[PDB]
């Protein structure tokens, strides 16, 4: 009746051991809730799991899940297994009781883990180290006289030593099985908290962009069932959701304890080096996902004081855990979790301090809501929080510097409030003094709710401690650089650790700190730069999207607040405009960042674009040759106000294309330390920059009042142009197109000779690259990126112009006699700006071949002739890059993964689009790629990057954060695998090749077949490839190479098992079809050994 049953979460043992019921482990549940995940969340298994009342109890009270053993659970453990070929019930029983004793969980929970391990042994086999023979195969597939070094470092890391026969002897041992049990347990712990975190993100974010987002029935079902939250109710009860925060805060003390010691109840020599890392990694991961949850809950009541009990609970925790700073940090797995952990710690602390509402409340400038109560109301609260934050500031714990900084402001404001009331009181004391010395009431001070705390620390008469905290944090504490890093971590770029939604709401705390510190700090280089970083969040031009972070409206607050918030807008945003273009970077950076981020919000985009087109002022260096073209308007003694008596032209010859500012326009000099003037001249920033751009080309044929724009201003200015063009493009409709068109002509509204901004950027591009033919300069190399990005953005609005220019674009046009300039200029080195340049080219090339597919359905500059040489050069360059990537040194492996995915993608699209455009315009390009890979003159060297992807994928860390990193490696793998399949097909299709490329894939089959046990998204592309391999071998005139032969007996048994386990867990139609395709081709292509293995 009342007692919620365990049976749905833990099926009867018999149905598990048989294979009927596959237990939904937390790992699978977690994967079903991953950032991409959508289809998996629909499946009946997961739907039932999330709708289970028993599961709901674990969600509210996480200590239940792996709760300590009791006689109540010992009893259930006997009952659970008194219901029942030997899978050895006694071995399973032995293990469950061993596990329960070693990590001190209850026998039922241990039994759950034991079965999970048992039902995933096939996966365990494949994730183990390769056999020695397998390594020999990879080595031979690589086979280079020099580039085997990069192959060697990869093989060394794949972990190598095994004779397959004894590997099974190891695997079956009692020791090895129980290490797997510990690892399965640690895996389940990580996944449990990851699941809870991801579940809340799923519930609290309606209208997410998943597949068929009427996942609302599931959302509503869980909300009402687990948290009593009825959205359709009059006033929804949130007390249960709220209760999650104090609950999960409690779990954090545990994570911190475990992070310091393994349970002294665990058998020795389970304690390998591998186990210690896994143990620590789990504790940290649990901490990170709990904190993510806590934040989501706090953010439910944002713009409002948290409950004081919540505020003090958190800071008491930070006190006992020393702000989560002392952690054992040896391995890399542990290392990449530190920044995310610290980011959440800072953000949560800031969220709870709520520096913005706190300062406003102290100035009696805010009215509390019904049940709102600030922690400031109590001196006792403040006393506890103070010593904690002060201790962090004294120890110089780096990650806590934002908290120290925010607190120093709060302290100062309390001190000011006290001094004000003290003077107000001492004034009355002196009025009554005066009236008394003519020819008895001892007037006291106005009472505050924080005074007795102030006195206890002497902060009422001595504010030096607060000043010093700010000094520590801005100085040696490097809080500005620190927040910039946390903003990348909490960003929306490829290095981001968290969901964009969470990150966007968290970065908000950092922005509030800068909003308030601007009162004490001016408009200085550091806070400004930091603010730009917090806004940027590590994004770039390629990340620009037509949609908001998970379609969330409030996720864009951090961006929209730059407009709507009086302090940020006046102190930062409008402040940057008031000094543009005299100071170019900040204003230009900010418009680029905001417009890129605000694409989905029309009212915000119009305000930013409108400002660029209708800009009220202009700030520049005063030309001393204008000392008679102005009269002082008056007051004070004015270095300030003046009025232009004559007209002044910003641009002079040595034409009606000039920038003149009519007389009467008012101005103001802005330094007295220099000669800078702010002119109230309304104008178009874009139109102006376009003309500045044009002047820079003519090399002294013009005069500029604005000066020659430098390399940095060249980079920033074009990127802004690119971004704004791109943004306006994505906002355009079929009822309102030509938005990008308008932006192009608005920027071309001031040029000469019937010339466009298009021509200016293209001429800039060509001129730059002859200047960049010197090749030593990064800033110029970066400017090349911007030109390419503009060209990319310009492609959708005027395709023909871009194609027409690419024909003469010196970067590629190998053309007449190998005039390939991008290759020479990029190859020289492969770091920093060079990578960005090469990426921009690749990305632009990819859009070009995309343009040919939609051209087969304004366009005037595109002819078959031109499209053929352009795409041929692209193919030529793509192959060159792809091949060279083997030896190159990229900034990071994530960066390499982007490069490889996009370069291989280009070549894949060339072969795939050749038939839908007689040879055909894409034919020579497609032929170039085909001939490049089929010729064994270099095929034995042109396979290495393919294998590198294979091994990179095989070594993707097991993490539930850094999902964007995992999506990217997955896209690199998938793209390479699918490219390999198209190669095999085309090779068979024209009967050439077969030979080496097919052979190399067989040599690589040992790695390929292990992929499906690394990630779900790997499964279908890997299997699909092996099927294409088997089908190709069946088309060879002799007897096809045995696939079972290469993989070995045991690996094959495990692989085939998984192809059946592929069908099972989520019931996806696609998974079933790939197993069917694989088995069908095995049975039809003379792989008898594999065929028989299929049935055993």
């Amino acid at each position: 009746m009342a007692t919620l049953t365990d049976r749905s979460y833990f099926p009867p043992l018999g149905e598990c051991l048989s294979g009927n019921k596959i237990i939904l482990s937390w790992r699978l549940v977690a994967t079903a809730l991953e950032d991409l995940a959508c289809d998996r969340l629909r499946s009946a298994a997961v739907s039932a799991f999330l709708r289970d009342g028993y599961v709901h109890q674990l969600l509210r009270e996480p200590t239940k899940t792996f709760a300590p053993p009791t006689n109540e659970t010992k009893l259930d453990f006997e009952t659970k297994t008194g219901a029942i070929d030997p899978y050895n019930l006694d071995t399973i029983k032995d293990d469950a009781r061993w596990l329960s004793r070693n990590v001190n969980i209850n026998e039922v929970a241990a039994l759950r883990v034991v079965i999970i391990e048992y039902q995933s042994r096939a996966h365990s086999h494949l994730t183990g180290p390769l056999s020695t023979q397998d390594v020999a195969n990879v080595q031979e597939a690589a086979g280079v006289g020099d580039a085997q070094a990069s192959a060697i470092v990869a093989l060394l890391n794949v972990t190598t030593v095994a004779d397959a026969d004894s590997a099974w002897a190891d695997f079956e041992s009692e020791t090895t099985r129980r290490r797997r049990l510990l690892a399965t347990y640690l895996s389940e712990r990580r996944s449990f908290l990851a699941a809870v975190d991801a579940l809340l993100a799923f519930l609290l974010h309606s209208r997410a962009p998943g597949t068929g987002v009427e996942l609302d029935p599931l959302r509503n079902a869980v909300l009402q069932g687990a948290f009593g939250f009825d959205q359709n109710a009059a006033k929804p009860d949130t007390t249960q959701l709220d209760a999650l925060a104090p609950t999960y805060i409690r779990t954090l003390e545990g994570c911190f304890d475990r992070m310091q010691m393994a349970p002294e109840s665990l058998d020795n020599q389970m304690l390998t080096e591998q186990f210690e890392v896994d143990w620590i990694r789990t504790a940290l991961t649990e901490a990170i996902h709990a904190m993510s949850l806590i934040f989501q809950i706090l953010d439910l009541k944002a713009s409002q004081f948290a409950a004081p009990a919540l505020v003090t609970q958190w800071f008491a925790l930070m006190d006992t855990c020393e702000f989560f700073e002392p952690v054992p940090r040896g391995h890399e797995l542990i290392a990449e979790l530190l920044m995310p952990l610290h980011s959440l710690v800072a953000a949560i602390s800031l969220k709870l301090l709520n520096v913005d509402r706190t300062l406003s409340y102290l100035d009696q400038d805010v009215d509390l809501l019904e049940e709102e109560e600030p922690y400031l109301a109590s001196s006792d609260n403040l006393a506890q929080m103070h010593t904690t934050i002060a201790a962090a500031a004294s120890a110089g714990l780096i990650s806590t510097m934002p908290v120290v900084f925010a607190w120093s402001l709060i302290l100062h404001q309390m001190h000011v409030g006290y001094q004000e009331r003290a003077e107000r009181r001492d004034l009355l004391q002196n009025q009554r003094a005066q009236a008394g010395f003519e020819l008895g009431s001892i007037v006291s001070i106005e009472a505050s709710s924080y005074d007795v705390f102030l006195v206890s620390q002497q902060l009422e008469r001595n504010i030096e401690p607060a000043e010093n905290m700010a000094r520590i944090a801005t100085g040696r504490g490097q809080v500005y650089e620190l927040m910039a890093d946390m903003a990348v971590c909490l960003g929306s770029g490829q290095l981001a650790a968290f969901r964009p939604v969470l990150g966007a709401r968290a970065r908000l705390t950092f922005q509030d700190l800068l909003k308030r510190s601007a009162h004490y700090v001016g408009y200085q280089a550091e806070p400004v730069s930091c603010l730009l970083s917090i806004l940027s969040g590590g994004s770039q031009y390629w990340d620009i999207s037509a949609e908001a972070p998970s379609n969330e409206k409030s996720a864009l607050d951090i961006y929209t607040r730059m407009l709507s918030d009086d302090t940020l807008n006046v102190q930062y945003a409008s402040q940057s405009r008031n000094r543009f273009p005299y100071e170019f970077l900040p204003f230009a950076s900010m418009c680029r960042i905001l417009s890129a981020a605000l694409v989905s919000d029309n009212e915000s985009s119009e305000l930013i674009t409108g400002l660029l087109v209708k800009n009220p002022s202009l700030t520049l260096n005063w030309d001393p040759r204008w000392d008679r073209s102005y009269e002082l308007v008056f007051e004070e003694e004015n270095t300030n106000s003046f009025r232009l008596t004559k007209d002044i032209d910003l641009f002079d010859a040595a034409p009606e294309e000039k920038c003149t500012i009519s007389r009467g326009t008012f101005g103001r000099f802005v330094t007295d330390v220099g000669r800078v003037a702010k002119l109230e001249f309304e104008h178009s920033t874009l139109a102006l920059f376009g003309k500045r751009l044009e002047v820079n080309l003519m090399a002294g044929a013009y005069d500029t009042a604005l000066g020659y724009l430098s390399a940095d201003e060249l980079i920033e200015g074009i990127s802004l142009l690119a971004t704004v063009l791109r943004a306006e493009t994505l906002r355009s409709s079929k009822t309102d197109p030509d938005r990008g068109l308008r932006i192009l002509t608005e920027a071309s509204r001031l040029l000469s000779r019937g010339r466009d901004i298009m021509n200016v950027v293209c001429d800039t591009l060509d001129s730059l690259v002859e200047e960049e033919l010197a090749d030593l300069d990064g800033p110029k190399t970066a400017a090349l990126s911007s030109c390419l990005q503009f060209l990319h953005a310009a492609l959708p609005v005027c395709p023909g112009r871009v194609w027409a220019y690419m024909a003469r674009c010196p970067l590629i046009n190998t053309d007449t006699r190998s005039g390939r300039l991008s290759r020479i200029t990029a190859n020289l080195d492969m770091l920093a700006e060079r990578y960005d340049l090469l990426l921009s080219a690749v990305k632009l090339f990819s859009s070009l071949v995309d343009s040919a597919k939609t051209s087969a359905v304004p366009w005037i500059g595109a002819s078959d002739k031109i499209v053929s040489r352009v795409t041929l050069s692209i193919a030529q360059t793509s192959v060159d890059v792809f091949e060279n990537s083997a030896t190159w040194r990229f900034p990071s492996e994530v960066d390499r993964s982007v490069m490889i995915r996009d370069v291989v993608g280009i070549m894949h699209k060339l072969m795939l689009y050749t038939h839908s455009v007689l040879t055909g315009p894409l034919a020579p390009a497609a032929d170039y790629v085909v001939e490049s890979f089929l010729s064994s003159s270099s095929s034995s060297l042109r396979f290495q990057p393919l294998l590198a992807t294979l091994l990179a994928a095989f070594q993707l860390p097991d993490t539930t954060i850094y999902q964007r990193r995992a999506q990217i490696v997955s896209e690199r793998l998938t793209t390479v695998l699918e490219f390999a399949t198209i190669l095999l097909r085309v090779a068979d299709y024209l009967n050439k090749a077969s030979a080496g490329i097919q052979t190399q894939l067989f040599k690589s089959a040992c790695v390929i077949a292990r992929l499906p046990a690394i990630r779900h998204s790997f499964r279908i592309p890997a299997i699909s490839l092996l099927s294409a391999l088997v089908e190709s071998a069946g088309k060879s005139s002799g007897e096809p190479p045995s696939l079972l032969g290469y993989l070995g007996p045991q690996v094959s048994r495990s692989f085939i098992q998984i192809a059946a386990q592929l069908d099972k867990p989520f019931d996806r139609v696609a998974e079933v079809a790939s197993t069917w395709r694989f088995f069908s081709t095995i049975l039809r292509n003379r792989q008898q050994w594999m065929a028989n293995c299929l049935l055993t």
